[PDB]
């Protein structure tokens, strides 16, 4: 009716809070089955879960997306929700990719196991009333409220009565038009061609483009009626027709209002936002659903307000044409009578009339496309895909190509590979765990998560409450820690750095026998680290000093301590791992050309090139060559057998190293005092670092046996859990399972 | 005895630990006399103050430094702690520079007051036998520890029997040779001619060089005796001659060995440093002492090692030379039996044996022109300012002067003018009220204090245990800290960065018709600042944008508030302050230039070039210049009376602009709000920065009246207390106090 459209463009119609809720069936896959299997230890308990869940039976598996700002930011998360859910199912079972089901077994679907008795009895009275088959049947649901700014300016233009009747009655207009034209949105995305068992009889009547929103599939109660004329209207309507209820949940509409307890309850505060469930599972989309899917509907739904008879007598023809177009054949055109021209020519307006972004345009112009060819519509993918009116073989075929990419790279959250690992394990662990988060800041790693009342704010994965307020203090300086912790009688170096060479050779005089190291405070691979263990002459100290200034502001002198470094990472009081890191090398194979050798290396799926990974790829860079070269060797020679090759002259991971996990080799000594020097500090999650000249020789404070380098208050932390040879040690769970003891 | 000069030069001689005491009485200016006043309200009490004391008489303070790694840490340390005493004194006090006192009354000597029973005993104890009079005589006691590394290479070399019995010897054979040539820095600093009551008959004697190290001066028990050939000779001398004794405290010497509770308690456990008392208290330096004398002292005690007969008879020669060279008249030059070559050749020896700084041989050259002609001494300096054999006209002279000096960037602790202001304001109170510290860092302003059992750790003047950890974590962050107060329902602007113009356009289209600020986030004065009250056009936007990346790497965007800003200090739950900070300006004299105005301005002493202050001084530079000109003035132009000329376009300190405190002018509703935000933090002691259209208008949220634009959790303390216009208020004083309770 209201024509806001006639409003200003610099007002926002793009704003809007989305949501997203995806079910999928386990699938076993060597039964070629339903899982039949109790949903998985590694998740959170069914009872606190807000990402993911069971629908109504125990093997469908629904993943909930906490509220998005952008239709983007929620894709995201039904992406790192599915990936989650991927790694955390049983190995044999895999995600059923189609919204009808693989095969049918009234026995399989059982309802699923909630602690809460009313519960039981709901699913209960619900398997009786429409049977347990019609409960395998899986979708997306795409949950749209708009934004306040858009509906408060709207609301001041048409009318000063209410935030909550305004909003009730565009809200009602939506629906509405959803109903009518929602046949459009079917048509786009139809993916339900055919059922192997569940269709009791339409082999004969041959494939259509839409099962599950066909009129057959799980539209009970046609007697049931609903008048949508008004807010009103619907509310009586409902509450009174009470025999589909047996609350109001049991009614099943394309479009269910949402925010509002019962129906009515909420006339009063408002409709908060509107649901719709005319998506169905796209086999193409490992989420199940695309962003220009997603984004499309955006403008289409944004089309209906531009757009805005009788509803009663409009709503009821559309739903022929829906089913029609829903029962008709996936190459099939749609019918002249759908009033096509009105929906694209409404949806141009919009972005015309609004500015919108290209990106709207390129979207319109792939509808019109399909319009144009059908094979081009979701259907017409899936036509060719179905063999034998049954595309179980190609289920089966998408199930397990898309668990595969669960386990595609299982150190990276699919929603957020930007991130830093470390923050991405923890991130994992939040949601398969089932606590609430916020991704506060991203770029600075921030979070805020919490459980029910609690909440906890982590900041690079171990930036923490438990944490002592001395280490975010001190977590910069380096100089201050070797303070507290000599007070402390700990084994240190002797170290201490001087800037702008201010006296540097006063230093050089307090030290000058004694070996040492000379390095720039930032502390690369070591472009600019000069290393003598011998004593440095005068001269050759100056340059050393010189070097460093060229390659950073600040230059570090320490004490040279002769052994090897490993780093322990301490959590709570107890050490929980131990990692060694060496330089990049490569071993001589008597076949293997150097560059070869490398390139078989690099072939490890942990070092990554293209994502940021646990391992990086070694490449034989201007440095590289020349370590060769030193060595005498060369990127084209051959090595000989068991000779290990260097890349570079100093260990790091990004330079290409290799992190080997050492925590059972490594002597439970020095294991007890890298955390007692953590406890000096109270770092709750400190990563303490040692010099050990001898790692299976006992540590003796006589024998001065080993000395502690650094300590690093943002351990990084899956260098641990993914090393290049050893075992690793899981970190990331064990902080959060501290962290919250009840969850 | 022992040649370890023979050793190599890599080992470090001058590794040494320092200690100062300094006594000076405290006098009453205008009655000319000794205070006759209680040890001040101010200075922290006399029974837990480790820094500043009582020596014997009220009237006599005594500093005591912590100890000092070098000779210029220690002296810093004296620097301070003069100061600090120098500013709690009170305004009618001064300093006696002079070891001589200024006038002479038994009855205006009276006992401090202590409240410990046993220390007034001694006291009084210690007056019977001396008498008050004598107790007087001020001095400095210069306290010298030798390295371990130094001493531990030493023993290595000359024999394997004991560090403890090692250490004796050494220094046994230091004080010997002190008490031997201490002649020596008897007549280079020789800083007591004349006294003007003590001496009851000297005056026809007339002026001798040092009296306080004479004979007459506090030399009693003329009987008493110790054998100084063995640390048990000197230990069996000292016990058994308890008479002097009345523990063994009593006994005055020359170089009193230390860090022994009772003689022979620790010969078991070593000497663990000498002290010196030879110094006189020198008029020509505020401290009292000179860094010259501090490190020519050192390789004087140095010198003695390397010119390592009979103690007992050698020693008691000497006296007879000291007190020549002591008694001797200023001008008068140094005996022929001095063994003056042997001294320097020694110290000559030592620098050339140990390849030691230039500036240690231009000390040498001095002590060697001051053997050459006299006047050069302090004695000869000094003998020109005594008139009628009475200096007190030249030290109430300088005692004035000098205290002027205490008083003269009373913003800046004289040792630490190099630290950040707030810190150094922290550092002063810490001092006067007795709190123990390290400067642990001093770059990154960071602190190690505590008062006993108890230690806090402060970074920046007011990052302490108290904030919250959740501060520590979000104080870089800004967009955090919005996000948390937002959820609070606290007013905020409404703006969100972008990173390397990634669709900041698509920002762009989220606030158009608003007013739009567009900053960097490095937020300088505004070099690259652009603000628009004015809704943005799209191309104007894109060029504000790109001057942002220009300046800086990140870009931030924000709702434009029309209002004041003003900065709320909140400490605990309450705003300790508020202030208004305007752009630099100058306003219209009809007499004068606006270079003029300016050079005027820049006149306040808070206004700092050459050292950083409160306030910086207003420079007529380009970005001036334009101001001026486009104002349509000029450098040279002449403004009207009352004419605000404003140099600045953005008001800051550093750019010149002027701070004003307005607590008590500042609407309470807004001081409550900006505690009310702080708490939202738990940031103890955190600034909030509201901006206010209406500051005599109270704040209604129905109103939007506030928005909270930024909120620092390292608020800048010392603008609060020095501001150009305003009386301001006391906020280190403050914080120092809560974090410590009970001192």
């Amino acid at each position: 009716d209201r024509l806001l459209q006639r409003s200003h463009s610099h007002l926002p119609i793009l704003q809007a809070t989305f949501g997203l809720e995806r079910e999928s069936l386990r699938i076993h896959q060597p039964t070629q089955r339903v899982a039949q299997t109790p949903h998985p230890k590694t998740l959170g308990s069914r009872n606190y879960h807000p990402y993911i869940q069971t629908d109504y039976s125990e093997p469908q598996l629904e993943l909930i997306t906490p509220i998005a700002k952008d239709s983007q930011e929620a894709i995201r998360f039904l992406k790192a929700i599915s990936d989650v859910a991927g790694r955390s199912i049983n190995h044999d079972e895999y995600l059923w990719p189609l919204s009808m089901p693989p095969k049918v077994r009234e026995e399989d679907i059982q309802i699923a196991q909630l602690e809460d008795a009313f519960e039981y009895d709901y699913r209960k009275y619900l398997e009786k009333t429409y049977g347990k088959l019609i409960q395998s049947i899986s979708g997306i649901h795409y949950n749209l409220g708009l934004g306040q700014e858009l509906l408060t300016s709207l609301f001041e233009l048409s009318q000063a009565d209410n935030a909550i009747d305004f909003q009730n009655q565009l809200y009602m207009k939506l629906s509405q038009n959803f109903l009518r034209y929602r046949w459009l949105l079917t048509y786009l995305y139809g993916a339900s061609p055919v059922a192997e068992e569940d269709f009791l009889d339409q082999k004969l009547n041959n494939p259509v483009r839409s099962l599950r929103n066909s009129h057959l599939g799980y539209v009970n109660h046609k007697d049931i009626r609903i008048s949508y004329t008004s807010l009103k209207d619907y509310v009586n309507d409902l509450e009174n027709a009470v025999k589909s209820g047996q609350a109001e949940k049991e009614f099943y509409s394309p479009v269910r209002l949402r925010g509002s307890k019962a129906c009515r309850n909420y006339l009063e505060k408002g409709i908060t936002y509107l649901e719709f469930r005319t998506f169905d599972l796209n086999p193409f989309s490992p989420i199940g659903i695309t962003q220009e899917t997603v984004d499309t509907v955006h403008l289409f739904l944004l089309a209906l307000l531009w757009i805005d008879s009788h509803i009663d007598q409009d709503i009821k023809e559309a739903n022929r044409l829906n089913d029609l177009i829903a029962l008709s054949h996936p190459l099939e055109k749609l019918p002249n009578q759908a009033p096509v021209s009105d929906l694209v020519d409404a949806m141009q307006s919009v972005i015309q009339h609004f500015n919108l972004s290209p990106y709207y345009q390129d979207l319109l112009e792939s509808v019109k496309r399909q319009i144009q060819s059908p094979e081009l519509t979701v259907a017409g993918q899936l036509l060719e895909m179905i063999e034998g009116l049954s595309l179980e073989t190609f289920g089966q075929r998408q199930g397990q190509i898309y668990h595969d990419y669960a386990w595609e790279a299982p150190y990276a959250l699919k929603g957020y590979e930007t991130m830093e690992l470390s923050t991405q394990l923890l991130l994992f662990d939040v949601i398969q765990k089932g606590v609430n988060f916020e991704v506060l800041d991203e770029q600075d790693q921030f979070l805020k998560l919490w459980h029910n009342s609690h909440i906890e704010y982590v900041k690079n994965g171990n930036m923490t409450s438990k944490d002592n307020y001395i280490v975010p203090l001190a977590m910069a300086n380096k100089v201050v820690t070797k303070k507290i912790l000599d007070e402390k009688h700990f084994p240190t170096p002797f170290g201490d750095e001087f800037t702008d060479r201010k006296e540097a050779l006063n230093y050089f005089s307090q030290i000058q026998d004694k070996p040492i190291v000379v390095k720039p405070k930032s502390t690369n691979f070591g472009l600019g680290i000069s290393i003598f263990k011998t004593s440095a002459n005068l001269a050759s100290y100056e340059k050393a000093i010189d070097i460093a200034f060229t390659e950073d502001s600040a230059i570090l002198v320490e004490e040279y301590i002769e052994g090897t470094e490993y780093r322990f990472f301490v959590l709570e009081g107890d050490c929980i791992a131990v990692l060694l890191r060496v330089a990049a090398n490569v071993v001589g194979d008597g076949i293997h050309t150097i560059s070869q050798l490398v390139k078989l290396k690099n072939q490890n799926p942990l070092r990554g090139y293209d994502h940021r990974s646990p391992l990086e790829v070694i490449e034989l860079g201007e440095v590289e060559q020349l370590m060769l070269e030193q060595q005498g060797y060369t990127v084209n020679s051959i090595p000989p057998e068991g000779t290990k090759i260097e890349l570079r002259r100093n260990s790091n991971i990004s330079t290409g190293g290799d992190s080997i996990d050492v925590t059972n080799t490594m002597d439970p000594t020095y294991k007890q005092l890298a955390a007692e020097m953590a406890e000096a500090m109270g770092a709750w999650v400190c990563g303490v670092d040692l010099i050990i000249p001898n790692a299976t020789q006992a540590y003796s404070k006589d024998k001065k046996n080993a000395t502690c380098i650094e300590l690093n208050f943002n351990p990084l932390m899956y260098m641990h859990t993914y090393c290049q040879e050893g075992p690793g040690q899981s970190i990331t769970p064990r902080i959060l399972a501290k962290l919250f003891p009840e969850l």
